[PDB]
């Protein structure tokens, strides 16, 4: 129990995407969740006119199902003591950090997957398709010569993304920009950072990297950023070379990501008598869903 | 209550597929059911000194969701007496007949669409594709030579389907072949009549023309075959021109069809002051799922 | 719990060899059966008291050992309930059908492999060599000319087999023919060979497609028939190319085969801590033996 | 068909034909002249007496 609480409390910390998505849970025994794509409803309807004019609007019903059992395993030898404090807590913090890292990684992976999402406009023309802002960033460059060359490109891509989202009636306040570590490094020591350096760091930017404002919205560097590889969740999160080239994405507070947690953080101890070691593991089942793929200002960089 | 009884009992007298499918129910409130497609049930042998390997999970279970409710609308004015006898009873019979006809129509559409199943990986050892046996029957033929030429072609197609379906290890004790009215008329004599045992156990309400026993299995004449381009229940049931030509299907009575009844048939009466009527409607939610499409054989006729 | 009952009742229903071979059991915890062939002659006629009868020492015996254990492994995930969700029973019939298929497959394997049998060690005149018949059926192409030519070949092969068995003093009452699916399908296209003595239109108490009277003995179609080149029972049941070509087997229900079951169907629940999937497996110990390879006819079809 | 059918719709009618999927029943009580005992609404014309098949 003490080990479970140590992982849970540490998981709340450092989990950037724990507050950037709808935390739902599959109440029924069946491990499936159905959620509406569009929860926005303009209830502000003027009733002064005698005859009302209802507008027929429909929303796609998303279906999200949990299948993977995410787990971390720690073998403890017979002679070693696991129940002793100062060791459960030390093991708990690392496990919680790893779970938070894979949580953020999965959310970013699904966002990058939703980059190239074709909209079934024949179902609904309101739901636009995914957006594909492209820019060229100088990798090597030089000092005070190429530093601003790539910076202006990144910044104009940022305006393109924010303008696209504003066009889709997305409020400016509910907008967060996440960048790769090297993208954040290139953004600093540049005229774009020299001009826009409002460090708020109120809630998200305090615990994590400071939120440097660029166009009225926070910009936060995510350490747990995707690379060219795979993900423990499953084949649906496999990363391609083109997908890994996406290094910046912007989305909404509560209209872009949704998470369902069928199984919370639970742990058990069993004796692996074959290897002469008690095995203590923590596992939990959850699958992240991505509603409204249009509201994702994902940008891909290439070349130098 | 009297109207509800009349519509309900009509199912037991005309609905054929009430006993030709697995009548499952969605216990969860999510209105979704999980069909377990068993595909890893091989038999192996531990020859003492040998070391065994772990058995991976390879069951690609599918999801069926009851996303459509079927209803009938009968607006009744105040001057008309809905509760008067000889009207509800006549209403119940027609509504029950229509609902059961739509039930059978949906099942036949499911089997017809399940003719080009691909049977993807993780299922190939225990699952096969659909059946595409072809036939060329010229209905517009009055000569006795041409009349027998159609019957032999139909019998050959039925023989090929039965042989292929037996080759896939399906018992002959559980097989029913459904034929259209014109195909059943075009059938040969085969006067073996199954008056009360056409694959139905303890059934008395049903009254069908299964007076033929082709190739050792009952063959039942189904008047409700699809020939249009749309169906009320769902939008994936839109029968195409090619799908309309399939007029004979062979399947299993215990391994091919599963039905889920999210909501039973409930009758509702509600006043409507806006249009000055007491609208009466009865509705029910259900969906048909084709578990194991490899155990269903269909034939596509082509008139010369 | 109730899974054992479900897997049992299906086994008897499907396994046709429960009545086609002698049921034995090793009631000694020795995993070996000492069953003796019979070679007692009628050397009698003491006649005069002066003449003396020679003492015979003609003795022989065989032993069959249950080497391998036949088990089926069913991984069940933690989330999926299995206590009695109308699902373990459904898995019960599938497992029972697989067990019956493997049982009949092993019986056919031994019947085919014992077709040569060479000669016994002491060359007993009573024990003749195994029977092998060479046939050529043009199953590839049937252009309305080989369809009846192949049927003639099948009929004469069956006649040769029945004549050879009758010569070896096996009653016509106890003798059954098992034929492959493709040969049986080729047989019914030319149905004048069958005696048309169906009556029950079934097998010899089984539920398989069987011409209940052909050449005086039933000819049953066995779907579970050797095609591959590997069997669970071990290397003693592997199939060569020639052994797979043998498609029809004739034998007697009371003398040709004997089966012994060291351990009945035993099912246990195993909570696999690793992989997070508590598994349920059923295993059984049995072994089969061809007691009288002489009283068995095997015909081999060699292309065209 | 060779015999048509055996389930006659009427108790005595020459029914049970089922030619085009539905029973065909012979109707002896068929109108020929326009003097039906119900008024001018049921009077038969020359063309109305030539229609000898109803579905």
């Amino acid at each position: 129990e003490v080990y479970q609480n140590e992982v849970d409390t540490r998981f709340q910390y450092q989990a950037m995407f724990l507050g950037l998505s709808s935390q739902r849970s599959v109440a029924d025994r069946s491990n499936t969740y159905r959620i509406d794509r569009l929860n926005t409803s303009s209830v502000k309807g003027r009733t002064s006119g005698v005859a009302l004019e209802p507008t027929p609007v429909r929303n796609d019903k998303m279906l999200i199902v949990v299948d993977t059992v995410l787990y971390i395993r720690n073998p403890i030898d017979y002679q070693d003591d696991w129940t002793a404090p100062d060791f459960l807590t030390e093991m708990g913090q690392n496990n919680g950090s790893e779970f938070a890292e894979v949580f953020d990684q999965a959310h970013l992976i699904q966002l990058i997957k939703g980059r190239s999402w074709v909209a079934p406009a024949h179902l609904k023309p309101a739901f636009s398709d995914g957006i594909e802002i492209e820019a060229t960033i100088d990798s090597d460059v030089t000092t005070q010569a190429g530093m601003e060359a790539n910076a202006i490109a990144i910044n104009q891509a940022h305006k393109a993304g924010i303008d696209e989202l504003i066009k889709r009636k997305v409020p400016l306040n509910d907008m967060i920009t996440l960048v790769s570590t090297e993208i954040y490094s290139l953004l600093l020591e540049h005229p774009k950072l020299f001009n826009k350096d409002w460090g708020d760091a109120n809630a998200n930017g305090y615990k994590e990297r400071r939120a440097v404002l660029m166009n009225g919205i926070p910009v936060v560097e995510c350490t747990e950023f995707p690379d060219a590889g795979t993900h423990p969740l499953g084949s649906a999160y496999t990363v391609t070379a083109d997908d890994a080239k996406c290094r910046m994405v912007t989305f909404s507070k509560s209209r872009t990501l949704v998470t369902v947690e069928a199984k919370p953080f639970t742990s058990r101890i069993w004796d692996d008598e074959q290897n002469f070691a008690n095995v203590l593991d923590c596992y939990a089942m959850y699958q992240v869903g991505e509603r409204r793929p249009d509201t994702a200002a994902v940008v891909k960089f290439n070349e130098a």
